[PDB]
């Protein structure tokens, strides 16, 4: 039985409103309502991986498993097993997967991350799960942000404290972040930003959602123009959005958005917005595709809709060979060339790179580069030819080929990392010089580049 080079992964995402979920919910796992939709052909073909994210959840987690096996179940005449479940207040994330991947899944991990303080500390934040599937990682976050059309600058901080704090996958990755540790991550939730519109035109908001015009609506979402001016979610992609906004609605139809201010909403405006996201960053050059993104028309008993969104995902298999894994294999090797990091920062420390990749039996630090004044005010650090020549486990360019470095640039004095980034190995040809280039984030934030060239050479 063939390991697979492919899965299918679903991501659903829905704010219950506190209230328990109707009786059928098997629309969501089927892809089916608005938006970019599953084809009715593929109904009975079950996905590899369901993960389940939920705000205001009010169910126990028994209660939900139930609920979504018996769901699952039902579609496709499979019993799932249960991965993870990880709930933190109401906000809950479940992973389930088909039985005949129980022995492809390993390194299980979940955490949560609480935002705020005070006042604004103990209802909102994020749960996480990441684990390897075969020789593939992958991580999901379910975040509930900060709720406000005016709060728009609390998500971005929300966000930068989850991806910050969340601690999930290869603890020995310590420079990276999430946005950094896994080949997939997939990062949904009721993120909570709103279409940023006067409050008189919450009627004439309403007309454009009964004629299926969106566009003057998303020119106006505050997670599109705060990922357009590279305030959050930097790096991540998000599918064309062609369903109606997902909140607020009334309860029990989906024929009313609940918008004016009420003593329940704190005298607060709701107008409709797509509070309800899925997104993800995948390592350069790895298959991924969305195939479905939108929102359920038949679930009522939340003033939210459930959001869903597919993906087929690019995996490889747990490689063995007669050298690696617990040998290197000698005919293998990575070089970077003429390898320079230009940084944003006023600090004029000395800086090393770390080079880290499960292709490694364990990271690689270099020298310290060569400081020299960039023309327009910046720092530029020149590596020359002085960079290690790193020395994979396995040589075969089926494998090779696959990997990635990650590449970590830290300061001498304080050893603390000043960027991070990643460079694939599906290059154009071995034994070859090739532009590699990569942009260096620190706490998610552009904080540099690293661009050079490399030279790969695999047992072919
Ligand atoms: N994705 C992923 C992944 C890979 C490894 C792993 N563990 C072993 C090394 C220490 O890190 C924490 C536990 C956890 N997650």
């Amino acid at each position: 039985q063939p390991e697979p080079d492919m899965i299918t992964i679903f991501i659903g995402t829905w704010n219950m409103g506190n209230a328990p979920p109707p009786k059928k919910i098997t629309s969501w796992f089927l892809s089916k309502g608005q938006g970019k939709t599953r084809d009715d052909s593929a109904d009975y073909i079950p996905h590899d991986i369901y993960v389940i994210g939920t705000q205001e959840d009010p169910l126990s987690e028994k209660e939900w498993l139930e609920i979504l096996k018996h769901s699952l179940q039902e579609i496709t005449s499979v019993t799932f097993k249960t991965v993870a479940i990880h709930t933190l207040w109401n906000i809950r994330i479940v992973v389930l997967a088909k039985p005949e991947h129980e022995n492809r899944i390993s390194h299980i991990c979940t955490d949560n991350v609480k935002t705020g303080i005070a006042n604004t500390l103990g209802n909102k934040g994020a749960v996480g799960v990441s684990f390897m599937f075969n020789g593939t990682s992958l991580g999901f976050v379910n975040s509930h942000l900060t709720s406000g059309s005016e709060k728009k600058l609390r998500r971005n901080q929300n966000y930068m404290n989850i991806l910050r704090f969340l601690a999930l996958g290869d603890k020995k990755l310590s420079p990276f972040n999430i946005t950094h540790r896994f080949t997939h991550l997939f990062w949904f939730g009721d993120l909570n930003y709103r279409v940023d519109l006067p409050t008189w035109e919450a009627e004439t908001i309403i007309q454009k959602i009964k004629q299926q015009q969106y566009a003057d609506l998303l020119s106006h979402d505050q997670l599109l123009t705060e990922r357009r001016e590279q305030k959050v979610f930097l790096h991540f992609e998000e599918e064309e959005i062609t369903f109606a906004p997902t909140y607020r609605f009334e309860r029990l139809t989906r024929d009313k958005y609940a918008y004016t201010k009420q003593k329940a909403t704190g005298m607060k405006y709701n107008l409709p917005s797509w509070c309800d996201r899925v997104l993800w960053k995948s390592y350069p050059l790895v298959h991924v595709v969305c195939q479905s993104y939108g929102s359920t028309s038949d679930i009522m008993t939340s003033d939210h809709s459930p959001v869903f969104a597919t993906f087929e995902a690019g995996v490889t298999s747990q490689f063995v060979s007669k050298n690696g894994p617990g040998t290197v294999d000698s005919q293998g090797q990575i070089e970077f060339l003429r390898c320079y990091a230009t940084l944003k920062t006023k600090s004029q420390t000395k800086f090393y790179l770390e080079f880290h990749s499960s292709c490694l039996e364990s990271f690689v630090k270099s020298q310290e580069g060569e400081n020299e004044e960039g023309s327009e005010g910046e720092l530029v650090v020149k590596f020359g030819e002085t960079l290690p020549k790193l020395k994979p486990i396995i040589s075969d360019p089926e494998y090779l080929l696959d990997q990635h470095i990650l590449i970590s640039i830290k300061s001498s004095d304080s050893d603390e990392s000043y960027g991070e980034g990643c460079i694939a190995l599906r290059l154009e040809a071995t034994e070859t010089q090739l532009p590699i280039y990569t942009p260096l984030t620190h706490h998610g934030e552009l904080t540099g580049h690293f661009q050079g060239e490399i030279k790969l050479q695999t047992s072919q």
